[PDB]
DNA sequence: TGTATCTT
DNA sequence: AAAGATAACA
């Protein structure tokens, strides 16, 4: 047992050994010796431990990690217990609340629950530097992430993608848009929740797709 | 102070 | 690129 999910790592094993990839874990570790980088090394790939990835229905894809002391867990948005949610999924639960009948506010911000369901809770860029958003953007992770979107793209069909914010928005051309469905909004945070995020029926909209494609839908209250 | 996105 | 401007709030 490790970081990388067993299936995850044999379809992503190709870019192990490339360039930019080397770099930019030599990048992380010298970042991780001057600051206090998040999530911590262990749980930077927490998105491949929860399902296996021809398992994968959903993606919901943001921006960066939380850049706040024991916040980021490697899923995008969610924050293990006793941590309280962020404002981010504060707004999520809200929407959640207007868009599902039944989902009320868990008390608690683990998305894990979704995560095993086949949700993919991924990240444009899978670590940032502490009380500095989006500062390792641009540094190799927007090719690994493409590598994980572009095999999904490939091997599987009638997927639902969530892209939230502009950073996660940028991976909309390594989408097929007739053979997927790609779904897009602004990013939940406070600084940006009012510019559509708040009405866009996410995730009641995924449930129904799903549904067409043939596949079982998503239980959002299942966390 | 702190939690995006468009403009210059 | 990076910083200013804009923008919404317990
Ligand atoms: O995981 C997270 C947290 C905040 N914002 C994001 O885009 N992702």
């Amino acid at each position: 047992m490790e970081f990388f999910g067993e299936s995850w790592k044999k379809h992503l094993s190709g870019e192990f050994g490339k360039p930019y990839f080397i770099k930019l874990m030599g990048f992380v570790a010298e970042e991780r010796k001057h600051y206090t980088v998040y999530p911590p090394p262990h749980q930077v790939f927490t998105w491949t431990q929860m399902c296996d990835i021809k398992d994968v229905k959903v993606v919901i894809l943001g921006q960066d990690p939380y850049h706040g002391p024991n916040q980021a867990h490697g899923l995008c948005f969610s924050v293990q217990r006793p941590v309280p949610p962020p404002p981010s999924l504060e707004n999520i639960y809200k929407e959640l609340s207007t868009d599902i009948e039944d989902f009320v506010h868990p008390g608690h911000g683990d998305l894990s629950g979704w995560a095993k369901q086949g949700v993919l809770l991924l990240n444009a860029v899978l670590t940032v530097r502490a009380h500095q958003a989006n500062s390792h953007k641009e540094r190799g992770w927007e090719q690994f992430t493409d590598a994980v979107v572009s095999w999904l793209n490939q091997n599987s069909n009638g997927l639902v993608f969530l892209l939230w914010g502009s950073y996660a928005q940028k991976k909309g051309s390594a989408i097929d848009r007739k053979r997927h469905h790609v779904l897009q909004t602004a990013h939940p945070s406070p600084l940006s929740v009012y510019r559509g995020f708040f009405g866009c029926r996410h995730f009641s909209k995924t449930n129904e797709l799903l549904q067409k494609s043939g596949k079982k839908p998503i239980d959002w209250k299942e966390l």
